[PDB]
């Protein structure tokens, strides 16, 4: 019971946000002042240790582009409280309305910010294991942050031999690049998990998404190298994206969709 622990009182659980197997996500007010997301755990559905492992994880990881843990209610009902992100998941946001007006530059910025949060995660020798647009939260100002709550996003060695490493996160990140540039569409359209596993192993990689720049597709392809160690770092990725429109696609012109 630590200095992240708080009273449920400082927490106003205003709006529910998600329905899970082990709890619900609420949008609430912390100290009646600061807007916060609140991941509840339904006691009797999952041990506190288990549910608060993610919280313990979030503690050691303070970064501008990661969902910041804000406080915790360990003693049941077990609330985890975090900075709130107005726009919800990057997935709901890509598929959704404001998605339609997102082009490469905003998409690549997001990529960049995630790449960054993920780079932070990298420095920390942490792994995400579920890096995918559904786990990126968008904030105001297209702030996106890595959050957490799927073999299409999962690097083979991770999907197959459970070799989940930041590198397999890079892989996912590659998938997230397609989410980002397909406006949230499901990776490997028309293919189902087994067709994907079968495929990705035979060496299949998604083609260049409609109107996405080959250089962004190459980035993706790097992210999906069979050999995990060949996959780039998120320091490379971040930087590659941050600088994308100068070092990589200076001649970029907005398009219909990207
Ligand atoms: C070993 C596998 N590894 C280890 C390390 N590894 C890092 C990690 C682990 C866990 C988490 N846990 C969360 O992130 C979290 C939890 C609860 C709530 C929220 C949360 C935050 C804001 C927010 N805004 C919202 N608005 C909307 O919905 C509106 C439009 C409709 S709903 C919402 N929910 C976020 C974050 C991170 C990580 F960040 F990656 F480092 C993940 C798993």
């Amino acid at each position: 019971k630590d200095a992240w622990e708080i009273p449920r009182e400082s927490l106003r659980l205003e709006v529910k946000l998600g329905q899970g197997c082990f709890g619900e996500v609420w949008m609430g007010t912390w100290n009646g002042t600061t807007r916060v997301a609140i991941k509840t755990l339904k006691p009797g559905t999952m041990s506190p240790e288990a549910f608060l492992q993610e919280a313990q994880v979030m503690k050691k990881l303070r970064h501008e582009k990661l969902v910041q843990l804000y406080a915790v209610v360990s003693e049941e009902p077990i609330y985890i409280v975090t900075e709130y992100m107005s726009k919800g998941s990057l997935l709901d946001f890509l598929k959704g309305e404001m998605g339609k007006y997102l082009r490469l530059p905003q998409l690549v910025d997001m990529a960049a910010q995630i790449a960054s949060g993920m780079a932070y995660v990298e420095r920390m020798n942490y792994v995400h294991r579920d890096l995918r647009a559904a786990n990126i939260l968008v904030g105001e100002n297209l702030v996106c942050k890595v959050a957490d709550f799927p073999i299409k996003w999962t690097a083979p060695e991770a999907a197959l031999y459970g070799r989940f490493t930041i590198k397999s996160d890079v892989w996912s990140f590659g998938i997230l690049l397609t989410e980002l540039t397909t406006k949230g569409r499901v990776p490997y359209p028309g293919m189902v998990n087994r067709e994907v596993l079968d495929q990705v192993e035979r060496g299949y990689r998604m083609p260049c998404p409609p109107e996405c720049p080959e250089s962004l597709h190459d980035l993706m392809c790097q992210c999906w190298r069979k050999d995990p160690e060949e996959r780039p770092t998120f320091e490379y990725l971040q930087a590659f994206l941050e600088d994308y429109f100068t070092s990589t696609e200076p001649q970029y012109q907005p398009g219909e969709n990207l």
